[PDB]
């Protein structure tokens, strides 16, 4: 049994540790993931005077979703580095049997907040047609809790137990593609009456929340992607799947956060 390593992070930081490159590079981009999150909350709260009254709760969800993912997204760092330790023998960093381990809670946490935050600004910026507000919002609000739930489920059994790691991962898929759908439908009906610059907006909002979005199973998915003897089941999916939870961080609070601003300014 290799008791001390709960997820991949430190199952390999327990077996093979970390090279000098990927303990570095992933305690780097971490760092520029809160970095930029700090930066984004200075950004909302310093703009909110930019669009009128009635769009400002956009504004205001923005920032705060900024709150939740500088904290956890620094806590999550600290975590990073506090967890892994140089043997100066081997050259490789380890799981530190003296430190708390790498934890997924920081993450699962922030996505628990930030979900139903980031779903519901739009409906303060866009106005539906046939749909009612108070539908779409329960329907954002229960696939997203449960895309959530059923995900951090999957990821207990992430190394214990990967054909449970992946049934779970499809169930919380399932939640996802619901809430693709309507996000579909809020966006083809926000378009509807409104200029041409600002159809054109939603259109690139609907591609950013679709690859960003996307980009995060990629990420659960991804030391798994090159099968279990694979270029990825190694410290290099561990820096591509940090890295691309990051690419995603960034798309889907702050690019997000920018392009609903700048529709609620051509709608003001
Ligand atoms: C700001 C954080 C956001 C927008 C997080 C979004 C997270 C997801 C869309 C997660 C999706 C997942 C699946 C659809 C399958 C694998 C498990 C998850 C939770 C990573
Ligand atoms: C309005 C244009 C504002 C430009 C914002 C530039 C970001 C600066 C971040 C520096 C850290
Ligand atoms: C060390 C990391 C550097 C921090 C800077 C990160 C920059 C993101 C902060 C938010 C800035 C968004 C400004 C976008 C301006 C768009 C204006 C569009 C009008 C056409
Ligand atoms: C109204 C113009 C304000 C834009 C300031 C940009 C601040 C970037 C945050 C760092
Ligand atoms: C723009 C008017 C403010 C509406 C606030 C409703 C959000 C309640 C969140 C709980
Ligand atoms: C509504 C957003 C408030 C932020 C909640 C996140 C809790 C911070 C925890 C820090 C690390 C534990
Ligand atoms: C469904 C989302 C569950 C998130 C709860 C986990 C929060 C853990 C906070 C950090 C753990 C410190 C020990
Ligand atoms: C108004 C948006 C509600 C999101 C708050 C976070 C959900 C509770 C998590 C505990
Ligand atoms: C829906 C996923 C079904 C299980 C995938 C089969 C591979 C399991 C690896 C053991
Ligand atoms: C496609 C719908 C899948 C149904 C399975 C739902 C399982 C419930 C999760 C239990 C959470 C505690
Ligand atoms: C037609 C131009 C579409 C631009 C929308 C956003 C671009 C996608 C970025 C995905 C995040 C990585
Ligand atoms: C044409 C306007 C493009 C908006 C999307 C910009 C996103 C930057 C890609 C990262
Ligand atoms: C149709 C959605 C396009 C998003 C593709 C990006 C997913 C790649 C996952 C990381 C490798
Ligand atoms: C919903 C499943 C998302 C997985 C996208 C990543 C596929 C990469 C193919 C290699
Ligand atoms: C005319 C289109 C204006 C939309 C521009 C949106 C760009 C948002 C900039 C935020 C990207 C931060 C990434 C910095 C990483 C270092
Ligand atoms: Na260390």
């Amino acid at each position: 049994t290799q008791e001390l390593g709960a997820n991949f992070e430190n199952f390999i930081g327990a077996t093979e540790g970390f090279s000098e490159i990927a303990y570095q590079f992933t305690s780097k981009i971490l760092t520029l993931g809160y970095a930029v999150m700090l930066a984004g909350l200075l950004y909302f709260i310093l703009t909110i005077k930019n669009v009128d009254k009635k769009f400002q709760m956009s504004n205001i969800l923005s920032a705060v979703v900024m709150v939740s993912a500088f904290l956890l997204l620094y806590a999550q760092a600290q975590n990073w580095t506090s967890s892994f330790t140089f043997n100066e023998e081997v050259g490789r960093y380890f799981l530190d049997p003296s430190g708390d381990l790498f934890n997924n809670g920081y993450r699962y946490l922030n996505w628990l907040i930030d979900v139903p935050m980031l779903l519901f600004q739009i409906l303060f910026v866009v106005s539906l047609t046939t749909s009612k507000f108070s539908s779409v919002r329960n329907q954002f609000w229960f696939s997203g809790a449960m895309m959530i739930i059923t995900g951090y489920i999957g990821q207990f059994y992430e190394v214990s137990n990967l054909t449970a790691f992946l049934v779970w991962g499809a169930i919380s898929s399932a939640f996802f593609f619901h809430i693709l759908w309507v996000m579909k439908k809020v966006i083809n009906e926000g378009k509807e009456g409104i200029s041409p610059a600002g159809q054109k907006i939603l259109s690139n909002i609907w591609i950013l929340f679709l690859i960003s979005w996307t980009l995060y199973p990629g990420a659960y998915l991804m030391p798994y992607l090159t099968g279990v003897d694979g270029f990825l089941y190694s410290e290099d999916g561990v820096m591509a799947r940090q890295l691309v939870y990051t690419i995603a961080d960034v798309s889907s609070k702050v690019i997000y956060g920018v392009l609903l601003g700048n529709l609620a300014i051509t709608l003001s």
